[PDB]
């Protein structure tokens, strides 16, 4: 009755979960889908270390370092769009695509260089290669960047991803926090990538690239410049309510 997934209203052919087994280290395991796992049901999951609930906000929580062992790139612990049961893939030229979450940002990592913290709490994401051969990967991560550890105050917000990255460079705004409810809308439309914050658009930038098919998203806690980081119990934690997806 109190499941992360009841709170959410996901189910597994709405979102996939990504997350980990084990505890927080540089040995634990991670799961593309966390339903593969031993003993882990969809609508029953919750692990107070990465992926759980208070009836309000189901927290999204990773680590640096987290399954290093294994893999140095960034962790994380997510939900990546489904299209009943299908992967959600989607053209983003063709329709109006939107995805609506509240979030907060309670704690921010500290990045493999010790200087700064930076995770990513909602994408798009691309094919890897599209038919022109483009390699899109991330179309648009949605981030906050700070003091490495920041617990509270102030932070940026930074656009990252195809659409800033591979043209012109990342992009970052001034006057956010943590601990702060942001009511966020990012839309991909007309070729267009947008961000909405509390009703104001504060990032709209077209993607110059002519196919822009095989889009989905994820929203959750991608956490960024902890490439090859050690396990210090360094963390981010993200908390999410009031998701969905709309598809026009
Ligand atoms: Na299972």
């Amino acid at each position: 009755g109190n499941s992360p997934a009841s709170v959410l209203g996901i189910t597994a052919n709405t979102w996939k979960i990504n997350s980990f087994i084990g505890s927080p280290g540089s040995s634990a395991t991670y799961y593309d889908d966390i339903t593969d796992a031993s003993g882990i049901s969809y609508n029953t999951y919750s692990d107070d270390n990465y992926f759980y609930t208070d009836g309000e906000w189901v927290y999204f929580k990773c680590y640096r370092g987290l399954g290093g062992s294994a893999n140095s790139q960034n962790p994380r612990v997510e939900l990546r769009e489904m299209d009943n049961g299908n992967l959600a893939s989607w053209t983003g030229d063709s329709g109006t695509h939107t995805m609506e979450w509240t979030v907060q940002v309670n704690q921010l990592p500290q990045d493999t260089d010790g200087d700064g913290g930076v995770l990513c709490f909602g994408q798009i994401h691309g094919p890897s290669k599209n038919s022109d051969g483009v390699e899109v990967d991330d179309v648009v991560r949605v981030q906050f960047i700070g003091e490495e550890n920041q617990s509270s105050g102030s932070v940026k917000l930074k656009i990252s991803g195809y659409v800033t990255e591979e043209q012109g460079g990342s992009q970052t705004f001034s006057g956010y926090s943590l601990d702060t409810t942001y009511n966020c809308k990012l839309v991909y439309s007309g070729g267009y990538v947008e961000l909405f914050m509390n009703g104001s658009s504060v990032f709209r930038k077209k993607m110059e690239v002519d196919d822009l098919s095989e889009n989905y998203f994820k929203v959750g806690n991608y956490l960024q410049s902890v490439k090859g980081a050690s396990y210090t119990g360094s963390y981010g934690l993200v908390r999410i309510k009031n998701l969905s997806v709309t598809h026009n």
